[PDB]
């Protein structure tokens, strides 16, 4: 039951740091994957030899699951806010949801231009990925529905903002571009990347935004953050190791050292107080 | 668990209703309360006597409460039918809850562009209102939670969008336009509804689609559709009587466009 209403009562928020980050997410986010012009990446994929085709499958096998479970998997935190009356930050909430639609959508749309839609790609997510996307992000997400305490709430913040879009996507995105943008392949893709990645640079800064807020309640829950962020390393770069071994069949070694540099830039964007 | 991925084993279903819906709102749903001006709705005000004031209040509190409701009630439908695998329905229903924010910050923003964002306007929701917006709405959508069983889906539906959308706020918004634009009062509000009440076309597309595909498997379940409307009947006209009284503007065409409206909200469902 709604006990009342903030905006019956009162207003909108308007200087919320959230309401802000919504503001600039209608602003900034007006892109369309529907309008992306994919008949070249439909040319560049047919060119490609059987071989050169199977480089890019696990990347976007990757990012296809990663999106689709990104939209499901946010609506626990949306409802999660929503309960504790935090209606700027559901406000945002909406365009985060909204964009990862966008997001999913892109990839799928790849898909179908280039010819694979029909293509099973879920042979490229190891044992690894599994465990981060298939299992420990909705089960993170899922535990908001029945516990939504501050170290529910830093957990789910943690893996799905700041392990799975802030470290694995980010190295992902980066890793599209050095190789593809260099050898001039997939124009479309590559724009669609760039539109999802200025979409990120929002959802990160929500993702931090409200780990923070925790952590500035009791700096007890730093201690918490570290402790996830490093209980997920195993399998983020056990993901890496498996796509590195499988496109060692491109400087991977930097891009290793990119998922590192992701993962403990994301680590210093928390501080203790 | 995720037991896999639907854009991984395949692709989206282009063709779903859903998706098309989806497409739709993108291309349709570009507007942003923020660039609406509202100075001259300030003056508008501004130039009402006390009176007059009051008499604007009851239906904008009606509004900015229930577009508040709307916000936070359908997140238990996008994951009830997340659940259940529709992901095109999802996608639409991203840009459904997208508009409804946008809706609760247009009538925010109104309220605090003409100096009544300190005033408490929940004085003007009686008895029915809150039946319908502080209970029966939010019951029926965190129902889904527990219980995505086509009864429960159903009667989600049939309040949410046919009830409180497609009954009562197609015919308040309805109401505020033909007063105040008659009136030449609150350009800037009247402009924001007509983009509310296109957007709120999509909406009720959704709610129709998801009460007819239910009601075709077992015509039991269209009876239980006419059921839950008149259920909320009393309500709906209950406050619609507490808005008249108030005010006392033809207010009998009024009352007799929302019995159309529910009338109509009837007959988009058929039994088969
Ligand atoms: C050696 C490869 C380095 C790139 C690692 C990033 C892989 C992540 C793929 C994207 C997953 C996702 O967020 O959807
Ligand atoms: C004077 C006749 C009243 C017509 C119905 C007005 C109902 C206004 C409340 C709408 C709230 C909403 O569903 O967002
Ligand atoms: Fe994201
Ligand atoms: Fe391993
Ligand atoms: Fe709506
Ligand atoms: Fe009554
Ligand atoms: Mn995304
Ligand atoms: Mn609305």
């Amino acid at each position: 039951h709604h006990d009342g209403f903030q905006t019956v009562k009162a207003t909108i928020d308007w200087e919320h740091p959230m309401f802000k980050l919504y503001e600039k997410a209608k602003r900034n986010g007006k892109w369309n994957p529907a309008d992306i012009d994919f008949s070249q990446d439909q040319k560049d994929f047919a060119s490609l030899t059987s071989e050169e085709k199977i480089s890019a499958l696990p990347l976007v096998a990757g990012f296809s699951a990663g999106e689709e479970a990104l939209t499901l998997d946010i609506l626990p935190m949306a409802h999660a806010l929503a309960r504790q009356g935090r209606l700027e930050d559901v406000l945002f909430l909406t365009t985060f949801m909204h964009d990862e639609a966008k997001h999913v959508e892109m990839f799928s749309r790849w898909q179908q231009a280039v010819g694979i839609g029909q293509m099973d790609l879920s042979v490229f997510h190891n044992d690894h990925y599994k465990r981060i996307f298939y299992e420990a992000l909705p089960e993170a997400m899922n535990r908001l529905y029945a516990d939504d305490s501050p170290e529910a709430v830093i957990r789910a913040a943690t893996v799905y903002n700041m392990i799975v879009e802030g470290t694995l996507a980010e190295s992902g995105y980066y890793t599209f571009r050095q190789i593809y943008k260099k050898a001039g392949l997939f124009p479309g893709l590559l724009q669609g990347i760039d539109y999802l990645n200025m979409d990120e640079g929002r959802h990160i800064q929500f993702g931090i935004y409200t780990i923070q807020r925790i952590v500035n309640e009791d700096e007890r829950y730093y201690e918490l953050f570290i402790r996830y962020m490093d209980e997920l390393w195993p399998h983020v770069i056990g993901y890496v190791d498996y796509l590195t071994e499988l496109g060692k069949r491109i400087d991977y070694d930097l891009l290793r050292h990119y998922v590192i540099k992701q993962f403990n830039l994301r680590k210093k964007q928390i501080s203790r107080t």
